[PDB]
RNA sequence: GGACAUACCCCAAAUAUUGGGUUUUUUUUUUAGAGAAGAAAAUUAGUGGCGAAACGUACGGUUUAUGUCAAAGGAGAAGGUGAUUUUAAUUGCA
């Protein structure tokens, strides 16, 4: 529909072309970005609140891996936040050692694997 | 010298503009996104009093006959007499 529509540059498309870029990003933001900004916020909340440490979840690390592969399909600036998320949650583990949680030592699953 | 810790600082970042990183000094409390805002307590009457009989009557419990049914015994057990002969007393029967 976007490159079905007449590209033959009118004034309204020419005026915005000192700041802006292509029509596909301009209208994909209207119908795709509210869904990928939901996928991000779905993943981050599933990690952060629910599975802080809690030893009994290999799913936590499954989600982390899946959400890293999600960044290869869509936006990248929601991947620096993902790194910082893993950094602070790892920092949160070996600072307290204070709940029925992950013992990151000889334990092959919850240290190596 | 004034402002700054939810940093008024630091980094990161274009289709991105919101994520992280740090200073001490006091006390303070064991964690943090939850707990109070809904399923419960209670209530009773305008509930007449007293009260039989006729008729009717069950499963059972035990006593007494009764039929049939299981072991033990034909030494036993034990009932019946004018089949007999003499005789005073005791115990007696063959």
């Amino acid at each position: 529909i976007e490159d079905l529509d007449n590209i033959q540059t009118p004034e309204s498309v020419l005026l915005s072309a000192v700041s802006g870029e292509d029509t596909q990003d301009r209208t994909d933001r209207l119908l795709l970005t509210p869904w990928v900004k939901f996928l991000w916020e779905s993943y981050r909340q599933c990690l952060d609140l629910l599975r802080n440490n809690s030893r009994v979840e290999r799913l936590y690390h499954d989600i982390a891996q899946q959400a890293f592969k999600f960044c290869l399909q869509y936006t990248r600036k929601a991947e620096f936040r993902k790194l910082c998320d893993n950094l602070r949650m790892h920092l949160s583990q070996i600072q307290r050692h204070h709940n029925q949680s992950t013992a990151i030592n000889l334990n092959n699953p919850e240290s190596q694997s």
